[PDB]
């Protein structure tokens, strides 16, 4: 049994209080205050859609990925990366997919600086979408369950689905559950042919043992997978620490 | 030994009485009656020329395939498919190729709705045709044998030469034989880099394991190949069902 199955099933038996107080404990966040005043009032400039824009930001500011050309952000929803990706120099073109409808997030249009080079499509399951050429393949699905073996069907699912998109691109790909046998020896495989490393994103919840296949990086799968699930299993064990707070994405204004 | 090799030896040993009963139990069936009689008057509208059009019309109407702009029809025969893609609204033209002469099928002049954008061309022998650039790629060719090995290596011709037209389009390939162990690592292979999914259409009798490689899918082929091999080998047992017979295709008639 992995330590990231431990991981889950003390996280399963918390209490909803416990589950509160536990998923912020130590994370970074960003303050979404502004910014979700300013969207209730249909504000279109400056403000990023959702806490999504901040967390591909810090990848992207530590050359983890490089989002260059034509971007495909998979699994867009109300477009935090799409956005984000469009006001960087070396991008010329963002397509985003994602599901929409019940259950499920809908793109919202956005003016913030570069918007003229995004087009988001909803009512696109990805799993029927035809790989398309792209210079960076971004992918930001996989849905949580209390069951692991489930989120291990749904991390193959991803991690089947990207690969034909993949072809010595810039790449950052969400991997819900790394701790799985199965998903490890998945990408392990996809290392050793398209390269990249496991990253764990600080402003990701404890509730989740989401990792980040970037295309910048080399290393030992399975360690980075153990160290997350240290962190996350020493989180039980303290009083809550509260989330250091920082700044929100400024994503500004006007074409480009 | 793989489940289709079983099926396929299972289904050799039967007699032809044996074979006629088990090759449509439980399937689905389109009636040509009336079509096959009309065309028999020399009748142009209306009628599809083969069960081809009715084949691809169960993809098509699942968005397993989505025919557009100029449609490659390769193995064209009759023309069942390229008529039918005619009609569609987002083609715009449709090139057939088929062998023809001694043993093989001629394509039907017909004036189905949409006639006047077809182009279906005999004497074509596709494996020594230049790769053209189109939006979809139609392949329907695979010849059955007693022998697997002798239909696995027909397959990776197939696979070969489909190959060099694949180029983030639209496609639509039979797949002859997909159980043996060097089809599926071809498969495998080409599902990387070109993507889609292998799907079983209900119309296929259960004397051929054919499934057809589809661009707008993803998944996991040995599962799917797996699963037609089980619901086959099944069909022996579970007795006859008579096939469930649908209405066959209107293909309407003039121009667009
Ligand atoms: N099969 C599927 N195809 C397409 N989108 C899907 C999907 N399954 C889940 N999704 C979508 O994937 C999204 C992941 S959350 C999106 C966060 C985004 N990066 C941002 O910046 O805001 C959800 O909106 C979910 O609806
Ligand atoms: N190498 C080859 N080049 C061209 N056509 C070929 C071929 N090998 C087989 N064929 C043709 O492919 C056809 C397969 S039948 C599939 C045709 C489908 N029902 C339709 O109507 O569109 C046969 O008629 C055969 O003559
Ligand atoms: O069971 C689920 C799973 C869905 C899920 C989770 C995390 C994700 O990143 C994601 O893409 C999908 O729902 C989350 C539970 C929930 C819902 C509303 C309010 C509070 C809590
Ligand atoms: O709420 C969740 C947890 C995951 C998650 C992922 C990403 C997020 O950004 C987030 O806020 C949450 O998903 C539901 C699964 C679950 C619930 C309770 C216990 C175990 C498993």
């Amino acid at each position: 049994e992995t330590l990231g199955e431990k991981w889950k099933k003390k996280l399963n038996q918390l209490s909803r209080k416990e589950f509160d107080l536990y998923k912020k404990s130590g994370i970074t966040e960003v303050d979404r205050t502004e910014a979700k005043e300013g969207l209730k009032r249909g504000e279109t400039t400056h403000h990023a859609v959702s806490r999504g824009s901040a967390k591909l930001q810090w990848f992207v500011e530590r050359n983890m990925v490089i989002p260059e050309g034509r971007v495909i952000d998979l699994g867009c929803g109300r477009g935090g990366w799409s956005y984000y990706c469009a006001g960087l120099k070396k991008v010329t073109e963002v397509r985003g997919y994602t599901k929409g409808g019940p259950g499920h997030e809908e793109p919202v249009p956005m003016s913030t600086y570069g918007w003229n080079i995004v087009k988001l499509m909803s009512g696109k399951d990805v799993f029927y979408l035809p790989p398309e050429k792209c210079d960076t393949l971004l992918c930001d699905i996989g849905e949580s369950s209390p069951s692991p073996t489930v989120e291990e069907s749904r991390t193959i699912r991803v991690l089947k689905m990207v690969e034909p998109w993949l072809k010595n691109n810039q790449f950052c790909i969400k991997v819900l559950n790394p701790y799985m046998p199965t998903v490890i020896e998945h990408l392990e495989r996809l290392q050793r042919k398209h390269g990249g490393m496991l990253v764990r994103n600080p402003l990701s919840r404890n509730s989740t043992h989401e990792m980040y296949w970037i295309s910048n990086g080399t290393g030992n799968i399975v360690s980075s997978v153990n160290m997350v699930s240290r962190l996350l299993l020493n989180r039980f064990t303290m009083t809550h620490r509260r989330p250091t707070i920082e700044k929100d994405v400024d994503l500004g204004a006007g074409t480009r």
